[PDB]
């Protein structure tokens, strides 16, 4: 397969369709991202200061809110031996305390409506319609210029109005990212892929906070927008989950009934009421996109424990394994569209058939890519830098193994009813930072592949 080649076509056919899109509505979850990167001999110390013996404890047990230093710093080393993302609400004020005066070294629009946002509208010229809990000063200032949009209400009547205008008296909702690099070392171990720990800090995403005039008002917003991706409902336990998950069915039967394309973002989901929960939502969701991880916790959820282990068990996940549970669960669901992606690799199963849905996963990788290396994609020629990347070896092989197991032409092929659609992704071998790059991936995909039509 002339990848190469792909790349390029697919990178100019989506430059030229990408804004035609009349707008994007995007909620929940919005925050700031405090991004601190982890140095050896800092981490060492503070986990010898703290209790080498119950951080080590904490890293080998199953992560839970974080109400102490010693599970926070064992929840980071759980993440770092792992190479895994943990993401955990730090209910303690001490922690919190802690996390503060360690600091960070940057901070970053954080949250998927946040990070969506930001490129869709800030880089490829797409109206958005952002929820953003709390529009603070500080939150506000992380938004790009162009036209993104908070939706305001004036004797009635909608005006959108755009983020950098600050809601006074509102709230910083902080998450700190803790961010390691691909072979990071700390005592004895050592990270197998690049990722990042995220200790979430605030009181109004956790509970999944929606705005009154967005409870109010939704169908007048909605009308605002062509397309939705919903996320921010990973933190949700079985104690509270009751009102949120009714105000979301809400939503989503007035996009249903607006006739709005729907995307549902997976993030890892540790409850597992709620995460079943989920499953059953998606049933009125048009596409929905999620990783190996997110992928096993479903299907294990959904009874296949065997399967799920498959999913993880292997460093490229098992693209059979992957494709088996991928099935699974479009089959529960009924989704029109499941875009999978992992370390080396993205899959997608569909309804639709043809090339335009390949077009968009290259043109995501692209995104990826030039995330990847910049930490922030500022502008839309930065996308095009994303060409110069290698193609990974992880990628080519696992298409080998695909085109055994599969009848496969340039990354496409037929399994029941759907289309599979498999590309290999371009690496970049050390990159910035990770946080942000699963939301460039899922929002770049599911938009530019509407936009192509
Ligand atoms: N954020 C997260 N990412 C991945 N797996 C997680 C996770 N939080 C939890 Br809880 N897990 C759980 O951790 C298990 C994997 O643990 P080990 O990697 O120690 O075997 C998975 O079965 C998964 O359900
Ligand atoms: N160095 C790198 N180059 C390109 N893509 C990368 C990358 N590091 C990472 Br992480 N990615 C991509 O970013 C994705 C992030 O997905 P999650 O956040 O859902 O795990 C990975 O599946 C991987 O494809
Ligand atoms: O995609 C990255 C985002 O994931 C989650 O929403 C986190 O809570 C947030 O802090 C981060 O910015």
């Amino acid at each position: 397969t002339n990848w190469e080649s792909l790349y390029e076509k697919a990178l100019d056919k989506v430059e030229a369709s990408i804004r035609k899109v009349r707008g994007v509505l995007l909620a929940y979850n919005t925050n700031i991202d405090a991004i601190k990167y982890l140095k050896r001999e800092d981490l060492e110390k503070r986990i010898e200061k703290v209790g080498k013996e119950e951080v080590l404890r904490y890293s080998e047990e199953l992560p839970k809110e974080i109400e102490t230093i010693p599970q926070l710093l064992g929840s980071i080393l759980w993440s770092i031996k792992r190479g895994k993302a943990a993401e955990l609400l730090v209910v303690s004020r001490e922690v919190r305390e802690y996390m503060r005066k360690w600091g960070w070294d940057e901070l970053r629009m954080g949250g998927q409506v946040g990070i969506m946002a930001n490129l869709l509208g800030g880089v490829y010229g797409i109206p958005v319609i952002a929820h953003v809990p709390q529009l603070s000063e500080l939150q506000a200032s992380l938004f790009l210029d162009g036209p993104i949009y908070v939706p305001t209400f004036e004797r009635g009547e909608l005006r959108l109005i755009h983020p950098r205008e600050f809601r006074k008296g509102e709230e910083d909702c902080i998450h700190y990212i803790y961010e390691f690099p691909r072979n990071f070392k700390v005592l004895d171990f050592e990270a197998p892929r690049e990722n990042r720990f995220i200790g979430a800090a605030d009181d109004y995403n956790p509970i999944l906070y929606v705005r009154e005039e967005w409870i109010e008002r939704f169908e007048e917003i909605a009308k605002r927008s062509e397309l939705a991706i919903i996320s921010g409902l990973h933190p949700l336990t079985q104690e509270n989950h009751g009102k949120p998950i009714k105000l979301v069915r809400e939503h989503l039967k007035i996009l249903n009934d607006l006739g709005i394309r729907a995307h549902l973002e997976f993030a890892f989901t540790p409850d597992e009421v709620v995460r079943l929960e989920i499953v059953k939502l998606l049933k009125h969701f048009y596409s929905v996109g999620l990783n190996e991880v997110e992928l096993a916790s479903v299907v294990s959820v959904m009874g296949e424990k065997e399967l799920a282990e498959r999913i993880i068990s292997k460093d490229p996940a098992d693209p059979i394994a992957v494709i088996e549970g991928l099935l699974k669960l479009i089959k529960e669901t009924g989704v029109k569209r499941i875009h999978f992606h992992t370390y080396g690799y993205y899959l997608a199963l569909t309804r639709e058939k043809g090339e335009h849905v390949r077009d968009a996963l290259l043109f995501s990788a692209l995104a990826a890519a030039t995330k990847a290396m910049k930490g922030n994609i500022e502008k839309l020629s930065d996308i095009r830098e994303g060409l110069a990347v290698p193609i990974g070896e992880q990628g080519l092989e696992v298409e080998k193994i695909l085109e055994k197991e599969f009848s496969l032409r340039d990354g496409i092929g037929s399994i029941e009813d759907y289309q599979l659609t498999f590309i290999p992704t371009k690496v970049v071998k050390k990159p910035k930072s990770t946080v942000g790059i699963g939301d460039t991936i899922s929002s770049s995909a599911f938009v530019s592949e509407f936009s192509l039509h």
